[PDB]
């Protein structure tokens, strides 16, 4: 989704 759901945490931090 639009809201950095992908990452490798939950802060938009760190996504791949």
């Amino acid at each position: 989704n639009d809201d950095c759901e992908l990452c490798v945490n939950v802060a938009c931090t760190g996504c791949l």
